[PDB]
């Protein structure tokens, strides 16, 4: 499924922080559910899989060292909600960091 890059959310029922928070329930996983919800994510109830309400972008297998906002930017750089919340300065930082990470290792 293609990422939504319009200013209009793919899932408006999940636009409110509160609505997103309810989707998690008891959350056993290594990443913080409030932190996920703040970054626009809601739970699908499929292990630790989340989707952004806005871009629809999905993400799984959360390691303790993976930040919701950073991962949002890594995989869904066109997300208008991300751009609104964080800014383009932050998005660029994050991408430069990841590209330089995936080059320093090799
Ligand atoms: C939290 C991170 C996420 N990583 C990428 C990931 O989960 N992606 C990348 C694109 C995609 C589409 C659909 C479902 C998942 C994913 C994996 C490691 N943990
Ligand atoms: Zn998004």
């Amino acid at each position: 499924n293609f990422p939504n890059s319009t200013n209009l959310p793919r899932n408006p029922s999940m636009a409110d922080y509160e609505a997103r928070i309810f989707t998690f329930g008891t959350w056993i996983y290594s990443v913080n559910k409030e932190q996920l919800a703040r970054a626009g994510f809601y739970a699908l109830g499929e292990g630790d899989k989340v989707k952004c309400f806005h871009c629809g972008g999905g993400l799984t297998d959360w390691k303790p060292s993976e930040d919701p906002w950073e991962q949002h930017a890594k995989w869904y750089p066109g997300c208008k909600y991300l751009l609104e919340q964080k800014g383009q300065e932050y998005i660029n930082n994050i991408h430069l960091t990841h590209s330089l990470e995936e080059c320093l290792v090799r």
